[PDB]
C-alpha cells in the first residue's frame, strides 16, 4: 500500500496480544508463507520492508506484539519441500533430551535493525519491551553474550569509575583556600599531585559530557516527557555539566567554583549506583529509587510544602518584634525552617516568646505536629508499602532490560569485539533450500526434556546424538 | 521466639547488607561535599574540617538527633542548606520508608519458610 505494508505486515498491525488473536494471526500468517513458496518459490517474503525500513519481524518487536515475535522466532513448517521458511530446527533427541538450532539471521546486531536493538532501544511508548526479553533464543543470547566478554569489560568500567572518584574526590578536598581561582604552581611534589589529580577530574568530565551529547542528539532524539524513561543517562549528563561548570567560574577569576564543583561531588558518588545494576539482588534495590523520587516523593513533596508553608505562614504573622540561641524570628526563612525539624525528629516547642496569644501559638503547633508527624508520614509509609508490592514484578522485567542496553552499548564501541558477537555463530549446515542448495545459517543452541508426554520427533537433523564436533545427517531430509 | 531469631539471621545477609551499602554511598556521597565547603577557622566549639567529624553529623540525621546549622565555618550558605535538605529528603524520608517497606516484603515471604527453618534446628 501507501505505506509500504505487504500482507505480512498487516497482519502484524492487526494483532492486539489477544490470545483469541494470536490464534488466527499466528495460523494466517503461516499459510501465506507456504502458499508464498509455491506461486514463487524465488520470493522470499520477510525480507521486504516498509517506507520505515522494517522487516516483518522487526516491526512485531517495534511494536508490543509479544505473540507474533514468540511465534516468530520459534518458527518450524514440519511438512517437506517448504521447511526451509523453518527458523528454530530440532538437532537431535535421545528421549527426554531434546536439542535445537535457534537461528540468528535477522537478530543480534548483523542487520540495520536487529531485533535485539529495536526492543531495547524502543521509546517506552510502545508497550511490553520488557515482556518481548522472554521468548527463548533472545533470554538465553543475552545470558550468553554476558558469561564471555561484557562480564569482563563492565567490572573494568565500575573500577575505571571508582579510580575516577577516588581522584576528584581527594584533589577537590586538598584544595587551595589561598585566593583568587586561578592559582600559582608552586615548585613540590604536593602540589604535582594534585594538579595532575585537577586534569584527570575535568578530563573524566568532559568524557560524560561528550557521550551525553551524542546520546540525545547524534542518536536517540527524545522527547520531555521520555525523560522518566532516560532517567540514568539524564544524571551522568548533569554531573558533566557542574564539573564542566566549574572550569568556566575557575577561569573566570570567581570564587564560586566550590559552589558548582560540590554539587557534581554529591552526585558524583551517588550516581555509582548506575553500575548496581546487572547484578540481581542488588538492582532490584536501585529500581526502586528511580521509580519511586518521579512517583511517591513528587507528589508528597507538594502536599507536605502546602503544609509546611500554610502552618509557616500562620506563626509568622503571630509573632511580633523584639518588643522588649537568641535570634529575630520574624522571617519566613527561620520560621519555615523550625517547622521542618519537627519532621527531622530534632524539634523545640517553644521556639520563641516573642509572639503574643499563647494559646493560639500552641494550637498552631499541636495541629501542625499531628498533620505532619503523625498523619502524612505514616501515610508515606503505607502507600510506599502499596507501590514497592506493584513493582516488585515489575523490576525483575527492567533489570533485564538493563542488563540489555549494557551488552548492546559495548557491541558499538568495538570492531574487534564486533567479529566476537557472534554469540554461538557456528555458520552451521542446516537443510537444504530449494535449488538444491545447503542452508548454512547462523545458528544457535538449546537443550530441555519432557516427561509428561513420549516425546515423538517427525523430523531429527542428526540421527546420533551429543555434540562430539563429528556427525552424520540423517536420511529424513528430502534433498 | 523462634520466629523472631531467625528473621534476624535471614535479614542481617538479605536486607541489610544490601541497605548498608547504599546508604554508604549517600552518607560518603554528601559528606565529602560538605567538608569541600567549609573552610579553616577563618577569624561545642570544634574544628569540623576533618572528614571523620562530618561523616558523623550526617549520621546523626538518621538517629533522629539532628542539627542543622552544625557550623558556620563555611561560605555560600545557600548551597549549605540545600546539600543538607537534598540529604535528609533522600536518606531520612526516603531510604528509610524503603528499608521499612521491603522488610514489609521480606516478613510476609518467610513467614512460610521460617517454620520449615525452626523445625530443622530443632531436629
Ligand atoms: C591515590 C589514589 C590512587 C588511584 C590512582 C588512579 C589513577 C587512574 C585513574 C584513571 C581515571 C581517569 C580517566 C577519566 C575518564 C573517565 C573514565 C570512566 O569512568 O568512563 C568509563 C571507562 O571506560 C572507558 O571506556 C574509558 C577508559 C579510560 C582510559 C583508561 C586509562 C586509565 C586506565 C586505569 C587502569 C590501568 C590498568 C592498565 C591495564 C590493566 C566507564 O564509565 P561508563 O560506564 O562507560 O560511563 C557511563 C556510560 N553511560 C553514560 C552510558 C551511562
Ligand atoms: C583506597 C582507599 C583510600 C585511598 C586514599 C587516597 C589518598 C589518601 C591521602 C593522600 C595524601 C595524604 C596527605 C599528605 C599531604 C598533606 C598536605 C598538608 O598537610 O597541607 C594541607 C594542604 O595544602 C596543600 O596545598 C598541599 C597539597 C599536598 C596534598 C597532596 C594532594 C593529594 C593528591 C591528589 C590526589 C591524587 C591524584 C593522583 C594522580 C595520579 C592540608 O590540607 P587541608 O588542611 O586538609 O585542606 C582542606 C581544605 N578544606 C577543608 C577547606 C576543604
Ligand atoms: C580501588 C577500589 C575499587 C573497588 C571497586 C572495584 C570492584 C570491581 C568489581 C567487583 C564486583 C564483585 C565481584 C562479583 C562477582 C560475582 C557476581 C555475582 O555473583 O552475580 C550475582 C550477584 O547477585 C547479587 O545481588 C549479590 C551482590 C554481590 C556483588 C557485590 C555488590 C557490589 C559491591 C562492590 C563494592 C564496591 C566499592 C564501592 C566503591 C569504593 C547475581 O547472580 P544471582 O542470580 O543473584 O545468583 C545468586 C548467587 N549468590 C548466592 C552468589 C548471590
Ligand atoms: C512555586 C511553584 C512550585 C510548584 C510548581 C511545579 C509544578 C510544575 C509542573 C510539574 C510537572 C511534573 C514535574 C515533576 C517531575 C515528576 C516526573 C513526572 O511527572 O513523570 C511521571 C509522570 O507521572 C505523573 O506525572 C503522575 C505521578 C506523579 C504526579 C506529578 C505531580 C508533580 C507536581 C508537583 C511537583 C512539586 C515537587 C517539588 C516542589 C518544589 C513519570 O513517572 P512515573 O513513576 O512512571 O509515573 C507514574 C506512572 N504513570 C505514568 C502511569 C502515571
Ligand atoms: C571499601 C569497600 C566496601 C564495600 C566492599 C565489600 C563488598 C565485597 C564483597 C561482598 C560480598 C557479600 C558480603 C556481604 C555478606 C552478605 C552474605 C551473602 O552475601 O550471602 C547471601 C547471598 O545472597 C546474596 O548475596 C544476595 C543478597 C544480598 C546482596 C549482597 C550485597 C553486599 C555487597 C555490599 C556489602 C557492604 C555492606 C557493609 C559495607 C561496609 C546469603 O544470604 P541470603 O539471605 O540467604 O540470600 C538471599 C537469597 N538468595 C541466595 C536466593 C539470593
Ligand atoms: C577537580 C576540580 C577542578 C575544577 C576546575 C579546575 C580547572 C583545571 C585545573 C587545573 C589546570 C591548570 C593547569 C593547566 C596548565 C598549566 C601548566 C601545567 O601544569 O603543565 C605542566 C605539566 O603538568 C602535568 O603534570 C600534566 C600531566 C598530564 C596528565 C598526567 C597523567 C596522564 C607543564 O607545564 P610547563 O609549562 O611545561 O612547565 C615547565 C615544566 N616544569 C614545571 C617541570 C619546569
Ligand atoms: C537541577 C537542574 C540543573 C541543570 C544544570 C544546570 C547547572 C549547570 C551550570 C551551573 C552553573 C552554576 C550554578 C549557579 C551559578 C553560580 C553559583 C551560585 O551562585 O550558587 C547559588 C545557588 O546555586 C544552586 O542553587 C544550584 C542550583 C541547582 C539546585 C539543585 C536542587 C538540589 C548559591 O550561591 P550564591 O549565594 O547565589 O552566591 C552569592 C555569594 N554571597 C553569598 C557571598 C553573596
Ligand atoms: C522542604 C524544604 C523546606 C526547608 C526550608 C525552605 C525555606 C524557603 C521558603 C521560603 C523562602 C524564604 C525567603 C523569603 C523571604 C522572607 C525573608 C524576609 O525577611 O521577608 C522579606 C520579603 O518579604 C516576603 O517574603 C513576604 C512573603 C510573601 C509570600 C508570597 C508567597 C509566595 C508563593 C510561593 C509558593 C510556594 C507554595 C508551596 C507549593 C509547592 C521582607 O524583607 P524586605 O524589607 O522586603 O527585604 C528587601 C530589602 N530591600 C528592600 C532593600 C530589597
Ligand atoms: C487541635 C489539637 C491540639 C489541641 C490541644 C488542646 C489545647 C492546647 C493548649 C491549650 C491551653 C494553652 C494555654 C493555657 C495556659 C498557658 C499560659 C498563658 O499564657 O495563657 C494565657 C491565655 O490562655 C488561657 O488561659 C485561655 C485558654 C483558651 C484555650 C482554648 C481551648 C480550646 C481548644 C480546642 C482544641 C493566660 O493564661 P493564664 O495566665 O494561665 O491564666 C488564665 C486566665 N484566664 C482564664 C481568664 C484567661
Ligand atoms: C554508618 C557508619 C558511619 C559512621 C561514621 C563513619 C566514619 C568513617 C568514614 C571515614 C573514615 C574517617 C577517617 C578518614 C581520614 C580523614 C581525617 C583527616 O583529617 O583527613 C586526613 C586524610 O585525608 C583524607 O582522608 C582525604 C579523603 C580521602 C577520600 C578517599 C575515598 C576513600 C574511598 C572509601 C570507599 C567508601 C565508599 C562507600 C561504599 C561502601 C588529612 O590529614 P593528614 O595531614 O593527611 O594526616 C596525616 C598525618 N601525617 C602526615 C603525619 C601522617
Ligand atoms: C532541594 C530541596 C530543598 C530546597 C529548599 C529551597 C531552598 C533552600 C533555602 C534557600 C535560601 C537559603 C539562603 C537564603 C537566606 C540565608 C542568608 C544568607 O546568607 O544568604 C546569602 C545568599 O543567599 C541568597 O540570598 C541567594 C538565594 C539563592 C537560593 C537559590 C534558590 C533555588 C533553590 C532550588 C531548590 C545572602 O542572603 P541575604 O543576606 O539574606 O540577602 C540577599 C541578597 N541578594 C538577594 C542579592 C543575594
Ligand atoms: C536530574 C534530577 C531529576 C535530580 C538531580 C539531582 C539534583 C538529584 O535531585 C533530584 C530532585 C530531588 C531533589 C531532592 C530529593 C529528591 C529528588 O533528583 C535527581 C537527583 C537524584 C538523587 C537521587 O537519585 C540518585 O542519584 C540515585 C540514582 C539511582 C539510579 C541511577 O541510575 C542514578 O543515576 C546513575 C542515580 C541524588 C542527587 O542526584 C544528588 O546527588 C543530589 C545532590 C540531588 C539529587 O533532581
Ligand atoms: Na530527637
Amino acid at each position: 500500500d501507501s505505506v509500504g505494508n505487504t500482507v505480512l505486515h498487516a497482519l502484524v498491525e492487526v494483532a492486539d496480544n489477544t490470545a483469541d488473536n494470536t490464534k488466527f494471526v499466528t495460523s494466517m500468517y503461516n499459510e501465506i508463507l507456504i502458499l508464498g513458496a509455491k506461486l514463487h518459490p524465488t520470493l522470499k517474503l520477510e525480507e521486504l520492508i516498509n517506507k520505515k525500513g522494517l522487516t516483518p519481524l522487526a516491526l512485531a518487536a517495534s511494536s508490543g506484539k509479544i505473540g507474533v515475535l514468540a511465534y516468530i522466532l520459534q518458527r518450524e513448517i514440519q511438512e517437506p519441500e517448504c521447511r526451509h521458511l523453518s527458523r528454530k530446527f530440532t538437532e537431535w533427541a535421545y528421549g527426554p533430551v531434546h536439542s535445537s538450532l535457534y537461528d540468528l539471521s535477522c537478530i543480534d546486531t548483523c542487520e540495520k535493525n536487529s531485533v535485539l536493538e529495536v526492543i531495547a532501544y524502543s521509546s517506552s511508548e510502545t508497550p511490553n519491551r520488557h515482556d518481548m526479553l522472554l521468548v527463548e533464543p533472545l533470554n538465553r543470547l543475552l545470558q550468553d553474550k554476558w558469561d564471555r566478554f561484557v562480564k569482563r569489560i563492565f567490572y573494568f568500567n565500575f573500577f575505571v569509575y571508582c579510580l575516577y572518584m577516588i581522584v576528584f574526590t581527594t584533589a577537590a578536598y586538598y584544595r587551595p583556600v589561598d585566593g583568587l581561582p586561578p592559582y600559582k604552581l608552586k615548585n613540590t611534589v604536593g602540589d604535582y599531585f594534585r594538579v595532575t589529580g585537577e586534569i584527570l577530574s575535568v578530563s573524566g568530565g568532559v568524557y560524560f559530557f561528550l557521550r551525553g551529547i551524542q546520546y540525545f542528539l547524534q542518536r536517540r532524539p527524545s522527547m520531555k516527557t521520555l525523560f522518566v524513561d532516560s532517567y540514568s543517562e539524564m544524571l551522568f549528563f548533569v554531573q558533566s555539566l557542574f564539573m564542566l561548570g566549574s572550569v568556566v567560574l575557575y577561569f573566570s577569576h570567581r570564587k564560586e567554583y566550590v559552589a558548582s564543583m560540590v554539587f557534581s561531588l554529591a552526585m558524583g558518588w551517588t550516581n555509582m549506583l548506575y553500575y548496581t545494576r546487572g547484578f540481581q539482588q542488588m538492582g532490584i534495590y536501585a529500581v526502586m529509587i528511580e521509580k519511586m523520587i518521579l512517583r511517591d516523593l513528587c507528589r508528597f513533596m507538594f502536599v507536605y510544602l502546602v503544609f509546611l508553608f500554610g502552618f509557616s505562614t500562620a506563626v509568622v504573622t503571630l509573632i511580633e518584634d523584639g518588643k522588649n540561641p537568641p535570634d529575630s524570628y520574624n522571617s519566613l526563612y527561620s520560621t519555615c525552617l523550625e517547622l521542618f525539624k519537627f519532621t527531622i525528629g530534632m524539634g523545640d516547642l517553644e521556639f520563641t516568646e516573642n509572639y503574643d496569644f499563647k494559646a493560639v501559638f500552641i494550637i498552631l503547633l499541636l495541629a501542625y505536629v499531628i498533620l505532619t508527624y503523625i498523619l502524612l508520614l505514616n501515610m508515606l509509609i503505607a502507600l510506599m508499602g502499596e507501590t514497592v508490592n506493584k513493582i516488585a514484578q515489575e523490576s525483575k522485567n527492567i533489570w533485564k532490560l538493563q542488563r540489555a542496553i549494557t551488552i548492546l552499548d559495548t557491541e558499538k564501541s568495538f570492531l574487534k569485539c564486533m567479529r566476537k558477537a557472534f554469540r554461538s555463530g557456528k555458520l552451521l549446515q542446516v537443510g537444504y533450500t530449494p535449488d538444491g542448495k545447503d542452508d548454512y545459517r547462523w545458528c544457535f543452541r538449546v537443550d530441555e526434556v519432557n516427561w509428561t508426554t513420549w516425546n515423538t520427533n517427525v523430523g531429527i537433523i542428526n540421527e546420533d546424538p551429543g555434540n562430539c564436533e563429528g556427525v552424520k545427517r540423517t536420511l529424513s531430509f528430502s534433498l
